[PDB]
């Protein structure tokens, strides 16, 4: 059987809570089920994950997916549960090793294209990381905001096949700017 | 390819935040899921676009149509939605060039003939333009509010049809009123 | 094509705003798609002019219609909607010369039998009709209120065959009684 | 054709406003449309009379049954609406002759199986009956009511083919007020 | 003709209410209805109707149920809607004999296995019975609460088919068991 | 037959009352039904449970599932009824022999896996359990929490394989830490 198990970071107050995706692809008829308490605006990300993920040249699954964006009593509000999502179908759909996924985390939001968009609130995100030791990636636009922690595990890209080409060869990504 | 990129403006408060709508025709069945956290245009912009393209004498897709309206967490509240969504989904089903749609935005509400009549609080859409160098592309009910600025570049339309022959083809579209 | 324009109003206080009946019949499957910020009285107009256009002997499209309501960010509430509507269909369908609704203006709900019945707050429509010179035509129950007046170039009529003969062939359609 | 007017009286505050119920089978699927702002309590009226008219020993039509009951506008909020839609829908269906509903006011729910019940708040549905010159027409429980103002013309019943016998071949509903 | 009349007791305030749970069983496709303001604690009992009656070897009809319990405009917030219904629905398809219910009220709900569970403030519905003098019937749970008052009359019971048992041929289930 | 039911807690105030889970699996259609006041947070452990079962190389039912959490007036609001519920399809499915569920208690919710996870204030639950002599069982998440009360039967585990080991086989495993 195939499931995955992505990480991320949703923003409750000050504190950057982690949150653990995890996709399940079922034999059933195609449908797309999302749980853990997701809000309308993380709610909606099922057709723009699958139009990210056609736009990259990958092959959606053509089956029961079901993601689970949940410790249960967290509600999610963010948008930056696209790129977890999406790599999490990937990875359970055999298209990304999933052993690439072992430490990292990552936050970002998927335009129509496959490209990346910059989330709102993510120096809190970038600062449990550094302090869980876990690897970041990020959308560029997020970049310039990042680049005050300096921390130097962290990796900004610009669209799903950059991050898809790092997870499965290491293409360098793009590292983050220097610090002001 | 069946993706378009299209621009407009949403008004909250005084600013005009920009907008990227975001078309894609998948190859399901008929769709026309609508993500992106709009309120009024939701189910409302549907009928009219499709209905102003139809009527226009242009194909229609018989196939899922998917429009992303810019950052997901941003709600999305004017009415004028509908000439960026219907030039999106000509561009995504190659009815128009795609190419000469980088520096144009678009602003207005079809009608089911085509026609395009006026929304509101549309000069901070004119100054947002004009600062970024993007030709703004108008209702002609709009004039009178437009014709204040003078900017160069700026347009006006009757109907879907004529901004669509002044993108196929390079014929003035209307111009403004010099300063009444 | 099968696409026809009615007028009518929306009294909000002490204002009728103009709204502009839009219909358009496309060759989908049956269905009746309203659209402009329809309230319940007034999106429930389905069945009641269903059924007052298939007493009156006349022919309801099996098409899919798609009723678009004036200004798309204006919410409509009376329920003198059904009148519009109902001569909105009948000249899409080509059930009636659409050069006669040029004009007029509609006003007053339909019963179930086709017989029209009177609307609340009928005075400020008047207002706004005679100031812009548009022949207004309202049910019969309005005679008695609107006639008080003594405004002329308003005419009344007790079923919708009444009016769809007055704009065929010019029948009378009756007119205001005398102030008396 | 198929229609029927009956008649009935919606208490609001004090005053009992008149409320035109009608129907109209439709030739389609089985179907039931209760139009004009009817609240739930009025909305299971479709399966009480369903039940109570195949419980009376009738037949229920087979058509697409469109119960109107107007002013459109006006809140519908009892719950003796029963006893007048089942009557409009046998008139319609040509099981009781339509000349007989012309001057009766009907009021009174019905249980499952065909007895009438008791509504709240009779007293001013048979003052305006009293002011309109109308056969009221309530059911038994309401004759203890009903009896305080001794009026005439307030015929009772204890079940649907009670009054069905009033109207068809069999008067002398035979149960007026106790006391005058 | 399939069709029963169950009775049990509403409490609102202080008094409990008379409650007729009405049943009846149409030809069609398998569905089910219930009437009357039903809140959710009680149409979610259509399931646990239907695996109490499968589990205590008895028949689920395969019919198009219709569940009334009047009158329409009383409020049914309690949850010992269960058993009536459930009683109900096995008389209208002979399997209990409906006179045996001639003077019967039960209360309290049912489990999926069929058994019988207490139900909160009883008191009342056992004075008003014992003052309309019918044969209630609460569940065993019920039975220390429903010993305050010491009246006579009043029965007890763990299963569903102890009941059925009673009711066809009767087993003398409890006796209420006295207070000091 | 295929009826398993199980127990478990849900704090309302400050006290655990029990929660008996029960599980009908009938012969229709695929389906799931969580009868009883459950909020989303519970409503939404359908597509967790199925995922934890067909993870853990069980069988899920390919049945009419019935899940029914009773009393059905208790608001159901926890986040760790994934655990019972689990364990009663696989019950009744005859995957557990049900004699072993006779004693013990469940909490803690699941994930895509199988893997158990923390549920929030365990300690009313233990407290409880200790109080009616319930070997309760925790996710291991909890047993840092759990350990600050001294009281045995607390067993944990990790996954669902390790429960139902503990259940078919009799592999007991982990316990509470010590007592800090």
């Amino acid at each position: 059987m195939s499931l995955a198990f992505t990480k991320t970071r949703s923003t409750i107050g000050i504190v950057a809570q982690p949150v653990s995706v995890e996709v399940h692809l079922s034999n059933g008829l195609p449908s797309f089920t999302m749980v853990g308490l997701a809000e309308t605006a993380v709610k909606e990300s099922k057709d723009r994950v699958r139009s990210a993920i056609i736009n990259s040249q990958f092959e959606f699954p053509c089956r029961k997916i079901t993601v689970n964006l949940g410790p249960a009593n967290l509600p999610k509000t963010g948008s930056g549960f696209d790129l977890p999502i999406a790599l999490g179908i990937l990875a359970a759909s055999e298209q990304i090793p999933l052993t690439n996924l072992a430490n990292h985390e990552f936050i970002g939001e998927l335009a129509l294209s496959g490209e990346l968009r910059g989330v709102s609130a993510i120096i809190p995100a970038v600062l449990a990381a550094h302090k869980d030791n876990q690897h970041l990636i990020i959308a560029n636009a997020n970049a310039a905001e990042a680049s005050l922690t300096g921390h130097q595990k962290v990796f900004t890209a610009n669209n799903l096949r950059e991050v898809c080409d790092y997870l499965c060869q290491g293409t360098s990504l793009q590292s983050l700017p220097p610090k002001p």
